[PDB]
């Protein structure tokens, strides 16, 4: 029987939906911890010794896992690189591939394929379940985009605190004008925040996508100084691990974006 290690919350959703009850899904770090903050611990490193495989993002969102494997009782534990077939943006790679439907479909497939070689007695079911999960994801996207009447206007500029939504917004045909955090998971300095606030003003940035999971203080200040409309998105990293979390949280993100586009594209009449 298979014991599969996962690093982030969406990967628990991918692996749980591929295996069903044919394997155990084992989170590497505890639920409740912020994966950006998490500093490898003794008990967590010992757990790797109980695993057979570890499913990694490996593009910059689980470096802690690559480190905790090297100090484990299994330094040469079979590793699955979930983003092996995923086209990335932009040495500076955005690791938030999991906050995109098409990028998730490629990761689910890569995972089910590689798990199939490790457990050949269940490769049939893993392929079978990956097609089932993908269908639920394609429809999730389809329904969100079916609620969008008009495409955003030429002047529809968007900004985000965390550099996590470049992949999500790509599926709407949108680009992020500005990211408030200078580097991934790095809080800006007051000098940095003043320049960002100055750039959102110069470029007439319409909406700002803040964090639901681990919010920032400086958000009210950005909203105050620039008059930009605030909307919140989920990195899918807070609380409990579950099979449904990814598709649950993701559908909300897709409707927040649909809401943000429609709330700008508000049509009036007469006189
Ligand atoms: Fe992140």
């Amino acid at each position: 029987r298979l014991r599969i290690g996962i690093t982030l919350h969406p990967y628990y959703s991918y692996v749980s939906n591929i295996v069903g009850d044919k394997a155990e899904v084992v989170p590497l770090i505890p639920a409740g911890f912020n994966p950006h903050a998490y500093e490898p611990r003794a008990e967590d490193i010992k757990r790797i010794g109980t695993l057979d495989v570890v499913v990694l993002n490996g593009v910059g969102h689980d470096d802690f896992a690559e480190r905790m494997i090297a100090s484990s009782e299994k330094p040469g534990i079979p590793v699955i690189e979930a983003n092996a077939k995923v086209p990335l943006l932009a040495k500076v790679v955005n690791p938030h591939t999991f906050l995109s439907i098409s990028a998730s479909i490629t990761q689910v497939n890569t995972i089910a394929r590689e798990l199939g070689k490790l457990d050949p007695a269940n490769a049939k079911a893993y392929t079978r379940n990956a097609r089932a999960y993908a269908k639920r994801l394609r429809a999730l996207r389809a329904d969100a985009l079916a609620r969008l009447n008009k495409a955003p206007a030429a002047d529809f500029r968007v900004a985000t605190i965390h550099g996590a939504y470049d992949y999500l917004l790509r599926e709407f045909g949108l680009e992020v004008t500005a990211v408030v955090e200078p580097a991934h998971g790095i809080e800006p300095s007051p000098s940095q925040l003043k320049k960002t606030i100055d750039q959102l003003k110069a470029l007439d940035v319409k909406v700002i996508f803040s964090e639901i999971d681990f919010p920032s203080t400086y958000v009210e200040t950005i909203q105050r100084e620039s008059g930009v409309k605030l909307y919140s998105l989920s990195h899918i990293s807070y609380g409990d691990y579950s099979a449904g979390k990814y598709e649950e949280e993701m559908a909300r993100n897709l409707d927040t974006v649909v809401r943000a586009i429609q709330e700008s594209g508000a049509e009036i009449l007469y006189f």
